[PDB]
C-alpha cells in the first residue's frame, strides 16, 4: 500500500528529527502522520 | 490486519476521542504509545 508506505516512512523521519534535535519538525511529521492514518483507516 | 495494525487502528480513534475531550494529556501518551507500537511492527 502507498499509504502503508508513507506510515513506515514517516516514523524514520520521526527518529531523525528527533536525534537532531528538531521536536519541532517531529510535530509536523505527527500531523503528516494523522493525514494518512486517517485514510489508511477509513 | 495483524494484531498490532488493530491495536493501532484503535489508537488513532482515541487520539480523536481524547482532543475532543480536552485532554491533552492524553493525546501525549497515547502518541507515546503509538510509536512504542509502530516501532514493534517495523521491528518484525
Ligand atoms: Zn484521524
Ligand atoms: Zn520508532
Amino acid at each position: 500500500s502507498p499509504l502503508a508506505q508513507q506510515i513506515k516512512n514517516i516514523h524514520s523521519f520521526i527518529h531523525q528529527a528527533k536525534a537532531a534535535g528538531r521536536m519541532d519538525e517531529v510535530r509536523t511529521l505527527q500531523e503528516n502522520l494523522e493525514q494518512l492514518m486517517h485514510e489508511y483507516f477509513q
